Protein backbone atom coordinates (compact mmCIF):
# COMPACT_ATOMS: atom_id res chain seq x y z
CA UNK A 1 0.00 0.00 0.00
CA UNK A 2 3.21 2.67 0.26
CA UNK A 3 3.76 2.28 -3.10
CA UNK A 4 1.06 0.92 -5.28
CA UNK A 5 1.17 -0.20 -8.53
CA UNK A 6 -2.23 1.23 -9.43
CA UNK A 7 -3.62 4.51 -7.82
CA UNK A 8 -7.74 4.79 -6.77
CA UNK A 9 -8.43 8.28 -7.96
CA UNK A 10 -11.86 9.81 -6.62
CA UNK A 11 -12.69 12.64 -8.39
CA UNK A 12 -15.44 15.46 -6.77
CA UNK A 13 -19.56 14.48 -8.35
CA UNK A 14 -19.55 18.16 -9.12
CA UNK A 15 -21.90 17.78 -11.99
CA UNK A 16 -22.74 14.50 -13.65
CA UNK A 17 -20.33 11.48 -13.91
CA UNK A 18 -19.48 11.60 -17.23
CA UNK A 19 -18.76 15.22 -17.69
CA UNK A 20 -16.90 14.53 -14.96
CA UNK A 21 -14.86 11.51 -16.27
CA UNK A 22 -14.94 12.70 -19.77
CA UNK A 23 -12.81 16.01 -18.62
CA UNK A 24 -10.51 14.57 -16.39
CA UNK A 25 -9.62 11.74 -19.30
CA UNK A 26 -6.68 13.67 -20.57
CA UNK A 27 -5.29 14.45 -16.92
CA UNK A 28 -5.44 10.58 -16.32
CA UNK A 29 -3.20 9.62 -19.36
CA UNK A 30 -0.69 12.42 -18.90
CA UNK A 31 -0.12 11.34 -14.81
CA UNK A 32 -0.15 7.16 -15.79
CA UNK A 33 2.68 7.98 -18.39
CA UNK A 34 4.44 10.55 -15.87
CA UNK A 35 4.20 7.67 -12.87
CA UNK A 36 4.15 4.66 -14.57
CA UNK A 37 1.26 3.50 -13.16
CA UNK A 38 -2.40 3.01 -14.11
CA UNK A 39 -5.16 4.58 -12.41
CA UNK A 40 -8.69 3.23 -11.88
CA UNK A 41 -11.00 6.50 -11.26
CA UNK A 42 -13.74 6.67 -8.95
CA UNK A 43 -17.36 9.14 -9.10
CA UNK A 44 -19.44 8.89 -6.07
CA UNK A 45 -23.10 9.81 -5.92
CA UNK A 46 -22.91 12.46 -3.64
CA UNK A 47 -20.47 14.55 -2.16
CA UNK A 48 -20.81 12.68 1.79
CA UNK A 49 -19.97 9.23 -0.13
CA UNK A 50 -16.64 10.60 -1.20
CA UNK A 51 -15.89 11.84 2.20
CA UNK A 52 -16.82 8.05 3.56
CA UNK A 53 -14.72 6.16 1.08
CA UNK A 54 -11.74 8.49 1.71
CA UNK A 55 -12.54 8.29 5.49
CA UNK A 56 -12.22 4.52 4.95
CA UNK A 57 -8.59 4.40 3.53
CA UNK A 58 -9.83 3.19 -0.02
CA UNK A 59 -8.60 6.22 -1.85
CA UNK A 60 -4.88 7.23 -3.16
CA UNK A 61 -5.51 10.49 -4.38
CA UNK A 62 -8.65 12.58 -4.39
CA UNK A 63 -9.75 16.07 -5.97
CA UNK A 64 -12.15 17.37 -3.82
CA UNK A 65 -14.11 20.64 -3.14
CA UNK A 66 -12.74 23.17 -0.39
CA UNK A 67 -15.75 22.69 1.68
CA UNK A 68 -15.96 18.49 0.84
CA UNK A 69 -11.84 18.41 1.82
CA UNK A 70 -11.94 20.17 5.12
CA UNK A 71 -14.44 17.27 6.50
CA UNK A 72 -12.78 14.76 4.88
CA UNK A 73 -9.61 16.03 6.73
CA UNK A 74 -11.32 15.57 10.21
CA UNK A 75 -11.55 11.72 9.81
CA UNK A 76 -8.98 10.51 6.65
CA UNK A 77 -5.34 10.41 6.41
CA UNK A 78 -5.21 12.90 3.47
CA UNK A 79 -3.22 16.20 2.88
CA UNK A 80 -3.89 18.56 0.10
CA UNK A 81 -0.80 18.90 -2.60
CA UNK A 82 -1.73 21.12 -5.94
CA UNK A 83 -4.64 23.14 -7.27
CA UNK A 84 -5.89 24.46 -10.64
CA UNK A 85 -3.99 28.19 -11.71
CA UNK A 86 -5.66 30.69 -14.17
CA UNK A 87 -4.01 33.61 -15.37
CA UNK A 88 -2.12 33.92 -12.38
CA UNK A 89 -4.69 33.03 -9.47
CA UNK A 90 -5.18 30.29 -7.32
CA UNK A 91 -8.97 30.97 -6.06
CA UNK A 92 -12.66 30.57 -7.67
CA UNK A 93 -15.95 32.44 -7.64
CA UNK A 94 -19.53 31.07 -6.78
CA UNK A 95 -22.69 33.23 -8.46
CA UNK A 96 -26.48 33.95 -7.10
CA UNK A 97 -28.12 33.38 -10.57
CA UNK A 98 -31.78 34.04 -11.29
CA UNK A 99 -34.36 32.83 -14.08
CA UNK A 100 -35.01 35.52 -16.59
CA UNK A 101 -38.35 34.84 -17.52
CA UNK A 102 -39.22 35.68 -13.96
CA UNK A 103 -37.26 38.11 -13.70
CA UNK A 104 -35.33 37.14 -11.29
CA UNK A 105 -32.42 40.08 -11.24
CA UNK A 106 -31.95 41.01 -7.90
CA UNK A 107 -31.73 39.46 -3.91
CA UNK A 108 -35.31 41.03 -3.00
CA UNK A 109 -36.40 38.97 -5.99
CA UNK A 110 -35.27 35.73 -4.25
CA UNK A 111 -37.80 36.56 -1.12
CA UNK A 112 -40.62 33.95 -1.21
CA UNK A 113 -39.78 31.97 -3.48
CA UNK A 114 -37.58 28.40 -4.52
CA UNK A 115 -33.64 28.79 -3.90
CA UNK A 116 -31.67 25.91 -5.81
CA UNK A 117 -28.38 24.39 -3.77
CA UNK A 118 -26.29 21.53 -5.02
CA UNK A 119 -24.80 18.78 -2.80
CA UNK A 120 -25.42 19.78 1.20
CA UNK A 121 -21.31 19.44 1.35
CA UNK A 122 -20.90 22.09 -1.23
CA UNK A 123 -18.76 24.92 -1.04
CA UNK A 124 -19.54 26.99 -3.98
CA UNK A 125 -23.10 25.35 -4.88
CA UNK A 126 -24.29 25.99 -0.99
CA UNK A 127 -21.84 27.17 2.00
CA UNK A 128 -20.82 30.39 -0.29
CA UNK A 129 -24.62 31.70 -1.87
CA UNK A 130 -25.96 31.06 1.13
CA UNK A 131 -23.78 33.24 3.05
CA UNK A 132 -24.36 35.85 0.57
CA UNK A 133 -28.00 35.39 0.65
CA UNK A 134 -27.86 35.68 4.79
CA UNK A 135 -25.83 39.19 4.72
CA UNK A 136 -29.04 40.42 2.47
CA UNK A 137 -31.18 39.14 5.02
CA UNK A 138 -32.57 36.38 3.44
CA UNK A 139 -33.16 32.89 5.63
CA UNK A 140 -33.95 29.31 4.37
CA UNK A 141 -36.70 27.88 5.44
CA UNK A 142 -38.16 31.39 6.36
CA UNK A 143 -38.47 33.99 3.85
CA UNK A 144 -37.42 31.59 0.96
CA UNK A 145 -37.34 28.01 0.23
CA UNK A 146 -34.33 26.17 -0.41
CA UNK A 147 -33.97 22.58 -2.45
CA UNK A 148 -31.10 20.72 -2.84
CA UNK A 149 -30.39 19.28 -6.29
CA UNK A 150 -27.25 17.94 -5.68
CA UNK A 151 -24.81 19.12 -8.45
CA UNK A 152 -24.09 22.14 -10.34
CA UNK A 153 -25.21 21.28 -13.15
CA UNK A 154 -29.14 20.17 -12.02
CA UNK A 155 -28.58 23.74 -10.23
CA UNK A 156 -27.99 25.76 -13.45
CA UNK A 157 -30.77 23.42 -15.52
CA UNK A 158 -33.31 24.50 -12.38
CA UNK A 159 -32.82 27.79 -12.50
CA UNK A 160 -32.64 28.00 -16.63
CA UNK A 161 -36.14 26.02 -16.75
CA UNK A 162 -37.90 27.83 -13.55
CA UNK A 163 -38.61 24.87 -11.67
CA UNK A 164 -36.44 27.29 -9.51
CA UNK A 165 -36.21 30.68 -9.29
CA UNK A 166 -32.64 31.14 -8.13
CA UNK A 167 -29.28 29.09 -7.41
CA UNK A 168 -25.99 29.32 -6.13
CA UNK A 169 -23.24 27.90 -8.21
CA UNK A 170 -19.77 27.68 -9.32
CA UNK A 171 -18.84 30.20 -11.56
CA UNK A 172 -16.48 28.09 -13.71
CA UNK A 173 -18.81 25.35 -14.16
CA UNK A 174 -21.85 28.07 -15.28
CA UNK A 175 -19.08 29.58 -17.72
CA UNK A 176 -18.34 25.83 -18.77
CA UNK A 177 -21.65 24.68 -19.31
CA UNK A 178 -22.48 28.16 -21.16
CA UNK A 179 -19.91 27.45 -23.60
CA UNK A 180 -20.97 24.02 -24.31
CA UNK A 181 -24.64 24.95 -25.19
CA UNK A 182 -26.19 23.11 -21.72
CA UNK A 183 -27.33 26.37 -20.28
CA UNK A 184 -29.24 29.28 -22.29
CA UNK A 185 -27.35 32.54 -21.32
CA UNK A 186 -30.62 34.62 -22.31
CA UNK A 187 -32.20 32.29 -19.30
CA UNK A 188 -30.47 32.96 -16.94
CA UNK A 189 -29.30 36.58 -14.78
CA UNK A 190 -26.04 36.94 -12.72
CA UNK A 191 -27.43 38.62 -9.87
CA UNK A 192 -24.02 38.50 -7.54
CA UNK A 193 -20.57 36.83 -7.38
CA UNK A 194 -18.94 36.10 -3.85
CA UNK A 195 -15.06 37.04 -2.83
CA UNK A 196 -12.52 34.82 -3.91
CA UNK A 197 -11.87 31.20 -2.32
CA UNK A 198 -9.56 28.69 -2.40
CA UNK A 199 -9.31 26.51 -5.46
CA UNK A 200 -10.69 22.77 -5.17
CA UNK A 201 -7.45 20.64 -3.34
CA UNK A 202 -5.83 17.55 -5.05
CA UNK A 203 -4.79 15.36 -2.04
CA UNK A 204 -3.25 12.12 -1.51
CA UNK A 205 -3.01 9.58 1.09
CA UNK A 206 -0.69 10.62 3.45
CA UNK A 207 0.88 7.27 4.19
CA UNK A 208 2.03 7.07 0.07
CA UNK A 209 6.02 6.55 -0.05
CA UNK A 210 7.20 10.04 0.64
CA UNK A 211 9.21 9.41 -2.89
CA UNK A 212 6.27 8.86 -4.35
CA UNK A 213 4.14 11.49 -2.71
CA UNK A 214 6.95 13.60 -4.18
CA UNK A 215 7.01 12.36 -8.02
CA UNK A 216 2.87 12.82 -7.38
CA UNK A 217 3.46 16.91 -6.60
CA UNK A 218 5.71 17.30 -9.06
CA UNK A 219 4.04 15.64 -12.20
CA UNK A 220 0.89 17.93 -11.12
CA UNK A 221 3.81 20.78 -11.05
CA UNK A 222 5.37 19.41 -14.49
CA UNK A 223 2.33 19.94 -16.26
CA UNK A 224 2.53 22.27 -19.33
CA UNK A 225 -0.81 21.80 -21.51
CA UNK A 226 -3.17 23.90 -21.98
CA UNK A 227 -5.30 20.90 -24.08
CA UNK A 228 -5.45 18.65 -21.10
CA UNK A 229 -6.65 21.32 -18.39
CA UNK A 230 -8.95 23.22 -21.12
CA UNK A 231 -11.47 22.01 -19.42
CA UNK A 232 -11.06 23.67 -16.69
CA UNK A 233 -10.01 26.88 -18.46
CA UNK A 234 -6.82 26.56 -16.86
CA UNK A 235 -3.05 27.11 -17.20
CA UNK A 236 -1.32 25.03 -14.43
CA UNK A 237 -1.52 23.57 -11.44
CA UNK A 238 0.29 25.39 -7.95
CA UNK A 239 0.63 24.37 -4.62
CA UNK A 240 -1.51 24.38 -1.68
CA UNK A 241 -1.82 23.02 1.67
CA UNK A 242 -3.92 22.67 4.53
CA UNK A 243 -4.12 26.19 5.99
CA UNK A 244 -5.31 27.68 2.65
CA UNK A 245 -8.80 25.86 4.05
CA UNK A 246 -8.98 28.04 6.89
CA UNK A 247 -10.92 30.31 4.80
CA UNK A 248 -13.43 27.64 4.77
CA UNK A 249 -13.29 26.40 7.88
CA UNK A 250 -14.49 29.45 9.20
CA UNK A 251 -17.31 30.20 6.80
CA UNK A 252 -18.85 26.55 8.13
CA UNK A 253 -18.62 28.06 11.95
CA UNK A 254 -20.57 31.00 10.55
CA UNK A 255 -23.43 29.74 9.18
CA UNK A 256 -23.24 27.03 11.76
CA UNK A 257 -23.44 23.99 9.37
CA UNK A 258 -24.19 20.44 11.04
CA UNK A 259 -22.34 18.10 9.37
CA UNK A 260 -21.85 15.28 11.71
MG1 LIG B 1 -6.40 4.35 -15.82
MG1 LIG C 1 -25.61 12.12 -7.38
Amino acid sequence: KANPQKLVVALLPDESAATVIQNNKGLEMYLENKLNKDIELFVSTDYSSMIEVASKGRLDLAYFGPLSYVLAKTKSNIEPFAALEKDGKNTYQALVIGNAEAGINSYEKIEGKIMAYGDQASTSSHLIPKSMLKQKQLKAGENYEEVFVGAHDAVAIAVANGKAQAGGLSKPIFTALIERGTIDKNKVIIIAESKPFPQYPWTMRSDLDSELKTQIQQAFLELEDKAILKPFKADAFTLVTDQDYDVVRNLGEVLELNFE
